[PDB]
Order: C-alpha cells, then sequence, then structure tokens
C-alpha cells in the first residue's frame, strides 16, 4: 500500500490512531510519521489526503514548546511558516501539542490534541 514520491515511500493509513500510537505503528514498519520539507512534498501529501485529516510527524519539543519532527528532521520555522492553515497553530485549550494535515492547500497544517484519533501518514526512506 506504500506510495512512492521522491526517494521516499508513504503509507496513508486506513485505521485511525492517536498520534503516538500512530508513530509506534510507523516505527514498527521501519518508518516514522512523515516530515514535510518542501512545497512539492506538502502538495503530494495534501493532494493524496483528498480532504481528510491525517496525523503527520509534527509535535512539540523543548521547554519553549517549539515544533519538531518526530523523524528528527530539524524543524525550520521560517521555511515552514507558509504551511500552516491561517490562524494555526492556535494551541486550542492549551492542549494541541501534535500536528496534522487538514486543509487541501499548501496552507494545510493544524495543531490538535495528541490523544485524538485520526488517520496517519508514515514515511520510509527508499535505500537502493
Ligand atoms: C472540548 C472541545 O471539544 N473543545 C473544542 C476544541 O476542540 C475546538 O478547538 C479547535 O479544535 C480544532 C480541532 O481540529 S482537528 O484537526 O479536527 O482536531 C482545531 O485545532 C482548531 O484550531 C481549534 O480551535 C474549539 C473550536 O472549535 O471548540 C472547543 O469546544
Ligand atoms: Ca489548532
Amino acid at each position: 500500500g506504500w506510495k512512492y514520491f521522491k526517494g521516499n515511500f508513504y503509507y496513508f493509513s486506513l485505521i485511525p490512531k492517536t498520534w503516538y500510537s500512530a508513530e509506534q505503528f510507523c516505527v514498527s514498519r521501519n518508518s516514522h510519521l512523515t516530515s514535510v520539507t518542501s512545497e512539492s512534498e506538502q502538495e503530494f501529501l495534501y493532494k493524496t489526503a483528498g480532504g481528510l485529516i491525517y496525523w503527520i510527524g509534527l509535535t512539540k519539543a523543548g521547554m519553549e514548546g517549539d515544533w519538531s519532527w518526530v523523524d528528527d528532521t530539524p524543524f525550520n520555522k521560517v521555511q515552514s511558516a507558509r504551511f500552516w492553515i491561517p490562524g494555526e497553530p492556535n494551541n486550542a485549550g492549551n492542549n494541541e501539542h501534535c500536528g496534522n494535515i487538514k486543509a487541501p492547500s499548501l496552507q494545510a497544517w493544524n495543531d490538535a490534541p495528541c490523544d485524538k484519533t485520526f488517520l496517519f501518514i508514515c514515511k520510509r526512506p527508499y535505500v537502493p
């Protein structure tokens, strides 16, 4: 079921999970919840998501509560500003510490509670 895009395979889940249970599922398949580091990757993901919400590898880290990628890609605040839905991250209820892809637009990301269940997207490097 994995889809190939620019040197990576992607798994769009059929079953919803909390953010961490999803990450654990990805890790069990030698992958991680997906990072997003280019407009073309953002586009590939939101087009494939077809208007549905999917957990991605976005999650808060450090005392500052800075966003980070679970796959350890450094998070680039400047280059990522364009990828959030206007108004997000809005940290609703002081309890939105993980990130999903929501809107079918380059401006797609939202922060939501880690314990909410959504479909999720794993990313796995292809190694020739
Ligand atoms: C107890 C409760 O239901 N609280 C509501 C909040 O969830 C909600 O805050 C919004 O939550 C959405 C969730 O989007 S999601 O991807 O489906 O998880 C967005 O994150 C949005 O940014 C938040 O403002 C507020 C507003 O609808 O209503 C509360 O009652
Ligand atoms: Ca939010």
